[PDB]
C-alpha cells in the first residue's frame, strides 16, 4: 500500500502539502515544512518587495476553521528565489513558490526572474489569483478578463509549466467559464481548488465584536467551513479540466477529509487551517488515516480511487 | 420584556420566520407555520405553473449543515396567491409571498396578480434572486445587468414595495456593485441575506457517492458552514443600503445566532436548515434563548443593538 505520487516531473512521497500561507513565511517555517513528513512544501505568495501586512489581530481560529485578513506579509520575492535557489534541499521533497503580485507587471516580472531558478532546479510556481485580504484589490480570479490577461502574461514571460490558485466559485456557469479560460493555457499544468471563502465575518456574542482588525472584521473563511465548497470546486475542475492536474485545499483535518477530495479528483492535498492549529505532526497522522481508509477499502494506490466518486442513478 | 417589532407597516411579535422553502410549500405547511411562535411566514417560491422539482434524494442534512437540489417544487403562483388572499390568518402573523419565475417576463406576469392582493391583504413580496438548483439557469444576482433588468421590470409591473432575496456574495466589489444596483429601486425595501451557498458538494466517504441526485451532487449549503458568510453577507448590505431593511439568514441554530444577525443589522431573522431539522418548536427555544442573552446583558429592545457589531479601532 502506497501514498507516492508521481507528476510534474517530480516524485512526491505523499500528496500532502501546506497550504500557501501556512507555515512557510520564513527560512524557519520552511525548514521545518521540509522536516515534516509532508510530500512537499509551497513558500508564502510573496510580492516583489517585503510586506508588513495587515494590522494584528488577523488571523483567528475557531471550532469550525479560521479566518484571516493577513494582508499579503512577506519576505520579499528576493527571498525565496534565494530560499529555492541556494537553501532548498530538494532531496528531501518538492518545492512550491507562490507568488502574488499585485498588478500583471509585478508578477510578469517576478516570473522572468524565477524562469532560470525553476529550469535550474525544478522549483514549481504557484501563481495566485485569488487574495481575498488586500483593500482595493478584488480577487483576480473573479474578473475573467483580469485573469485571462494574468495567465497570457504569465505564460509568455515564464514560459514553462506552472500551476494557479483559484479562489472558490458558487455558480455553475462561473466554473463553465474558469476552467474553459484555464483551458486556454498550455503551460498551466495544475489547479489548486480552493483559496479561503472570500469575506466572511465572525462576531464574538459576548464582547459584540468583530474578530480581526483589519477590513471591519471580513476575512477569508478556512477549514470546516469550507469543505464542501472545496470538494465541489476540485470535481468541478476535475471534470472540466481532463488535460490538467488538480490539487485540494480546504477543510482538511483528517485522512477522510483528504479522501473525499481525492475522490473528487485531487492530486495533492493541502492543508491550511489545520496545520496552523496542529502543527507539522499533522502529516504522519494525515497520512496513517488515508493508509488505513485505503487497507479498508481495498485500495492499494491513489489513482485506484483519484477521481472516481460516485453520482447517482 | 417582549421581542415585537414594526416594520414595513406590521407590527410582529418577534423577528423570527421560516426560510423560504422550508415548512411552507403546501397549505398543511403554511397553517402549521402560522400555528408556530414564529413572528412571520413566507411560502415556498413559486413559479406560474405546479413543478414536481428535481429528483429524489434532493436533500441532505449532517451535523454541520445541509445541502438541497430541490429544484423549485412548488404548487404553483394560483395556490400561493388563494393562500394569501383567502386562506392566510393575518390576525395572527404576517406573510411573506416568495416568487421565483424562471425569466423576467414570468416574474412580472406573477407580480400584476399579487398587487392586487398585496393592496388588499397586506401580503409581503419577496423577490427570489438567488436560486442556485435549476440547471441552466445560473443565479440572477451574480448577474448584475440582468437583476437590474428584474428589479426594473418588477418595480414597473408591481409598483409597491417589496424585497429581494440575495445570493452570497464574496468579493468586496461585489458587495459594492450589488448594494448599488438595489439602492437604484426605491420600491425595494428589504434585502434578505443570504440564499443558500451555491454548488457545494457533500460525499459521504463509505459509499464514495455524492449524497444528492441532481446535477452530480451539487447543491446549496446552509447551516452551520454558511453562518460567517451570511453574517458577512448581513452587515455588508446593512453598511451599504441605509434606507432599506436587511433580513437575515443562514446558519441560525439558536438564540445566540439571531443575536449575531440582529448586532450585524437583521431586522427579522430567517430559518432553514434548523428549522427543517427541529420543527417548528425550535420558534420557542430561538425566542427564549435571544430573550436571556439580552437580559444577561441589559438590553430591552432590539433596536438597542441591530448594526451595533463593533469593529477593532
Ligand atoms: C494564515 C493564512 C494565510 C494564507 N496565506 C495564503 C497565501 O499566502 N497564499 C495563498 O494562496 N493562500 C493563502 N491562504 C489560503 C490557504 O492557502 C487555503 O487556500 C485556505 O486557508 C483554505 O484551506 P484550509 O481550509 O485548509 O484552511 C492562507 C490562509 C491562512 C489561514
Ligand atoms: C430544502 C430547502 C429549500 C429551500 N427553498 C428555497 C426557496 O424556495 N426559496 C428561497 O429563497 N430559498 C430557499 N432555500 C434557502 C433558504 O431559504 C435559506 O436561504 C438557506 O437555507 C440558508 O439558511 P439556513 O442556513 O438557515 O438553512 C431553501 C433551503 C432549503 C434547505
Ligand atoms: O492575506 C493573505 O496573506 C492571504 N490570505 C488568504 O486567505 N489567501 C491569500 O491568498 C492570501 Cl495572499
Ligand atoms: O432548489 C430550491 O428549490 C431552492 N433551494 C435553495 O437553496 N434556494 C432556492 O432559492 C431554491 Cl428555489
Amino acid at each position: 500500500m502506497c501514498l507516492k505520487l508521481n507528476l510534474l516531473d517530480h516524485v512526491f512521497a505523499n500528496p500532502f502539502m501546506n497550504a500557501a500561507g501556512v507555515l512557510c513565511s520564513t527560512e524557519e517555517d520552511l525548514r521545518c515544512m521540509t522536516a515534516s513528513s509532508s510530500g512537499a512544501l509551497v513558500s508564502k505568495s510573496c510580492t516583489s518587495a517585503p510586506r508588513d501586512g495587515n494590522p494584528e489581530p488577523r488571523y483567528m481560529a475557531f471550532p469550525l476553521g479560521s479566518i484571516n485578513s493577513m494582508g499579503l506579509p512577506n519576505l520579499g520575492f528576493d527571498f525565496y528565489l534565494k530560499y529555492a535557489s541556494d537553501l532548498h534541499d530538494y532531496s528531501k521533497k518538492p518545492l512550491f513558490l507562490s507568488i502574488s503580485g499585485l498588478s500583471v507587471e509585478e508578477n510578469v516580472a517576478m516570473v522572468r526572474r524565477l524562469a532560470p531558478v525553476a529550469q535550474e532546479k525544478g522549483v514549481l510556481l504557484e501563481l495566485n489569483l485569488s487574495c481575498p485580504n488586500v483593500p482595493g484589490k478584488p480577487q483576480v480570479a473573479y474578473d475573467f478578463e483580469a485573469m485571462r490577461t494574468y495567465l497570457q502574461q504569465v505564460s509568455l514571460a515564464y514560459g514553462l509549466p506552472f500551476g494557479v490558485k483559484m479562489p472558490p466559485y458558487f455558480d455553475i456557469a462561473h466554473f463553465d467559464t474558469a476552467a474553459a479560460v484555464l483551458n486556454e493555457f498550455p503551460l498551466v499544468k495544475f489547479v489548486t481548488c480552493v483559496n479561503s471563502v472570500g469575506n466572511g465575518l465572525v462576531i464574538d456574542a459576548e464582547s459584540e465584536s468583530v474578530v480581526i482588525k483589519p477590513k471591519q472584521g471580513f476575512g477569508g473563511l478556512g477549514g470546516k467551513y469550507i469543505l464542501p465548497t472545496a470538494l465541489a470546486n476540485v470535481n468541478a475542475f476535475y471534470r472540466r479540466c481532463p488535460d490538467k492536474l488538480v490539487f485540494g485545499c480546504g477543510g482538511v483535518y483528517s485522512g477522510e477529509d483528504a479522501f473525499l477530495h481525492i475522490l473528487a479528483g485531487a492530486s495533492m492535498v493541502q492543508v491550511g487551517t489545520a496545520l496552523q492549529e496542529e502543527g507539522p505532526g499533522i502529516f504522519t497522522r494525515l497520512e496513517d488515516e488515508l493508509l488505513e481508509i485505503m487497507a479498508r477499502k481495498g485500495y492499494r494506490t491513489l489513482e485506484e480511487f483519484r477521481g472516481r466518486v460516485k453520482t447517482i442513478e
